């Protein structure tokens, strides 16, 4: 991955090692699998997709499966949204792909 996805990715790895994520194999595994999805950031359009699923994914796990969220399990998705708003991501593409997806935009960011 480039720099943009680097810290978000690196943050993913750093997070996946979150002691309250280690316990949550589903949370770490997703950060893991997702982590690998960042490597190929060259496919920013492909990372844009997982990027569209990230900003809401790490928080989408709630629903019928309530939990806590260990720091590194909120800053990533948020970072993902900050990267977007900050102009780290080519949200122009995400913008086109998000249209075809009709996704969310989590305006409740808990930083």
């Amino acid at each position: 991955m480039d720099i943009k996805s680097q810290t978000l990715y690196l943050n993913l790895s750093e997070a996946y090692k979150d002691p309250e994520v280690k316990a949550n194999e589903f949370l770490s595994k997703l950060v893991v699998q997702c982590a690998g999805k960042l490597t190929a950031s060259n496919s920013e359009n492909s990372y844009i997709e997982v990027i569209s699923l990230l900003s809401r994914g790490i928080s989408s796990y709630y629903l019928s499966h309530k939990r806590i969220i260990p720091s590194s399990m909120l800053t990533i998705y948020t970072q993902i949204q900050k990267d977007i708003k900050n102009g780290n991501i080519d949200t122009e593409k995400l913008r086109k792909y998000e249209i075809a997806k009709g996704l969310m935009s989590v305006p409740y960011i808990y930083f």
